[PDB]
């Protein structure tokens, strides 16, 4: 198991830092989770564990972080040094571990569109059901099945997607981070139907899909014009699943 991130490393919260688009998608996702006091949680391609981490500022018991990188995993435990909080990591291919536990919520921002395949996407979803409570709820970031590179680039919002190419099922996006230098990487797009599907046989009986928060404050602090691309041809959705 290999794992791109580890050669992005602390460039990746250098983006997260000056991307236009990070601030709509960390308000999206604290939208959806809602309260998390007294809730556990486990935070799915944690990264250096910004959601999981933030989930603890906010009042949650017992925090868990995934992700596959070892370079990443490093990072988040040093972050967990440095602030003194109880945020627990661990090595793992979403797609192939075993339940490490039972939470109230799973949290996955950006785990979904670097399934491989859809055998891959649909073995994911089951994993985080069978980490769920019953009367749990899976918070997800992940590719908005409708982007088309054709109807416009998200590099001015952070994101420079290089390519758009048949990839089985769906297609794969090879892309950079609008960092200096920039970090290269490549995520996967997968179909509505194929999402949905992996939905429903992995046990969850309701899902929604969320549209990015873009608020008048966002508009005002940019040119006219700016939030074209980002609000006509979407490049991420949130979504919410219960089982
Ligand atoms: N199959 C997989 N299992 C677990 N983590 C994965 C994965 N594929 C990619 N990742 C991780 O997904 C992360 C995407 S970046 C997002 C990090 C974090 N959720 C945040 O938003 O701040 C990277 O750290 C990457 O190593
Ligand atoms: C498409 N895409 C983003 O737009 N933003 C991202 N931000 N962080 C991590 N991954 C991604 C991603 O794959």
């Amino acid at each position: 198991t290999t794992a791109r991130y580890d050669s992005i490393g602390g460039l990746f919260e250098d983006f997260t830092q000056s991307a236009a688009q990070r601030a709509i998608e960390v308000r999206t996702i604290f939208h959806m989770i809602g309260d998390v006091s007294g809730k556990s949680v486990l935070d799915l391609a944690c990264g250096f564990g910004f959601f999981g981490r933030e989930i603890y500022r906010r009042g949650a018991a017992k925090v868990v972080g995934v992700d596959i990188s070892e370079k990443m995993i490093e990072l988040a435990r040093e972050e967990s040094r440095k602030y003194g909080d109880p945020l627990e990591f661990h090595v793992r291919d979403v797609a192939n571990m075993e339940p490490l536990g039972q939470f109230d919520l799973v949290n996955a921002a950006w785990l979904f569109n670097y399934a491989d395949s859809v055998e891959n996407l649909r073995k994911m979803f089951k994993v985080v059901r069978a980490s769920l409570k019953p009367d749990g709820k899976l918070v997800a970031y992940t590719v908005d099945p409708d982007f088309s590179l054709a109807k416009g680039n998200f590099a001015k919002y952070g994101v420079n997607v290089l390519n758009e190419r048949a990839w089985g099922p769906g297609y794969r996006h090879d892309a950079e981070f609008v960092t200096d230098p920039p970090s290269q990487f490549s995520f996967y797009r997968w179909s509505r139907a194929d999402y949905e599907s992996a939905i429903a046989d992995a046990g969850f009986s309701h899902f929604e899909w969320q549209k990015p928060l873009l608020e008048a404050d966002d508009i005002a602090t940019h040119p006219p014009g700016f939030w074209d691309v980002f609000q006509n041809n979407c490049l991420q959705t949130g979504l919410v699943c219960k089982p």
